[PDB]
Parts: C-alpha cells; sequence; structure tokens
C-alpha cells in the first residue's frame, strides 16, 4: 500500500553498455513495520505497446537486499513478460474503446506487477534499506518503475 | 510555478559531436526561496510527433547542481520517453479533432515533464546558481526546454 518511486537510469546509452540501474529507497518506519509484521514487496513496471516492446517477449528482473550495514541479505531474480494480445484483439479493442483513447483516459500501456519477495527483511537487528534492482534487457521501453512494500503477511 | 527558459545548444552539428549543452539559470531570490522552503525542480521538454522523434523511444536526461562557489553539489540522471500512441489512435485523433489542428489550436506535440529533484539546494551557505542539463541522445527533436523550480515541498 505505500508506493515507492524509483529512477531507473538507462545505462547512459540506448546501446547496452551494462544494464539499467537503481536502488533509491528510504522508509525506515516502513522498514521496521515490514520486519515486525512480516510484510512483502512487489515491483510494478508501466510499459507501452511499442513494437520494440512487443518484440521483447520474456525478460528477467532481479533485486537485492542490502541492510543498514550494507550487507547483502537477500537476492532474487524474477521472470517477467507482457500480457500478450493478438493483433486482431488489439484492433478490436482499439475500435471499440476508441473515444476513451482519443480523450486520453486509457493510455495503451500495461501495468506488469512482478512479485519479488514474500517475507520480511531477514532480522530485526539490521533490516534492509535499499533494493538494487536491474532489468536483464536493453530493448525494454517503459514509463516508470514503482515498488510496493505492501502490508501483506 | 516560476518558469525558466533555456537555450539548449544542439552541439554545432546534426551529427553527434558531443551532446546538447545548457546551464543558463539566475533567479537568486527564487534560489533562496527554494532553499528556505525546500522546493524542487522539474524540466519540461516540448517535442513533436516526428518520425525521427517516434523512432527514438527511451532516452536519458541528466542535470547537475553547481553552487555560488561553482562546486558540484548534486547530480541526477533521469529516464524519459514519449507517451506512445498506436498509429491507429493517431489517425483517429487526427480525423476526430481535425478542425483544431487545421486552425492551429492543438499542434501535434507533447509536453514531457521529467522530475529531476525533490528537495532544496543542499545548504543555506552556498545554494545552486545554474543547472548543467544534457540529453543523452542526438536523434531527439524538440521545440523548447523549460525548467520549473516549483514551489512544492
Amino acid at each position: 500500500r505505500p508506493v515507492h518511486m524509483q529512477f531507473k537510469t538507462c545505462l547512459e546509452t540506448s546501446t547496452p553498455c551494462t544494464f539499467p540501474h537503481a536502488h533509491v529507497s528510504l522508509t525506515k518506519k516502513q522498514q521496521l513495520l515490514m520486519v515486525g509484521q512480516a510484510y512483502k514487496v512487489i515491483v510494478n513496471i508501466d510499459m507501452p505497446e511499442s513494437p520494440q516492446n512487443l518484440e521483447l517477449g520474456m525478460f528477467m528482473v532481479c533485486a537485492e537486499m542490502r541492510d543498514y550495514d550494507s550487507m547483502l541479505r537477500g537476492h532474487s531474480c524474477r521472470s517477467a513478460m507482457m500480457r500478450y494480445r493478438s493483433p486482431l484483439i488489439r484492433m478490436i479493442s482499439t475500435w471499440v474503446l476508441s473515444p476513451l483513447y482519443v480523450l486520453g483516459w486509457k493510455e495503451e500501456f500495461q501495468q506488469v506487477p512482478v512479485e519479488i519477495f514474500s517475507r520480511y527483511l531477514e532480522e530485526r537487528q539490521h533490516p534492509i534499506t535499499d533494493v538494487y534492482v536491474e532489468i536483464q534487457s536493453q530493448k525494454i521501453q517503459f514509463y516508470t518503475v514503482t515498488l510496493h512494500i505492501v502490508a501483506d503477511f
């Protein structure tokens, strides 16, 4: 339920120098409420129906857990893929819901949530401050990336 | 709310010599009102639906913070991308709103705001005068670039 906004830096080139780069995170009160109540975290990426985005297919995403002592406490790489639609059903959804997309009320993108972890930050002594996120691709196009440390056991 | 207009110099060639170049900024009273009241800054780029602009996709943008002592106090590179539209919905928005674009009332461009910072200029002793902006591309086409040191905590 508390949203968390991140500036995924796209590796100073369109060409794949390394990978996208991340880890801005500081909610210490929600860090403690995650540990004491066994909450979890989920990332959510907003990406359009670009032809480069539709040619992408499956991609990996990965996240880390570095504590207040900057020690790596958790590491999980996750699989992800857009919700595939046929071009016929994209044309039909275009023609049917046309005045919505004309008035800019739906915006031809998809929210792709990727569940990263299920439990808390491994101990009460040194919980996790930032999360080193990277997407294992370079042809991906997206609008924004948002974590969600949800209040869910 | 105070607007700030910048002359982004396009690197003396259409070919990528280096990168676009920037940093004209002088509002010392608004500099002090940013520091004393924890304001933030956001850039906004006006770019058309050119075929070179639509082929561009994601690009990085980056900004610096050099103070009255000309010391680099802050540095943030940011991700950006146009709001993607399908060619079907561009044709439908063309045919529906046609007399607006004929009379030159909407102008087939997009304003893309990119939030750069969230807080003030790092101290009251030597706040930031100019902002070294660069766009990490050379195929980008735009009309103008405008910062907004908004009065927002």
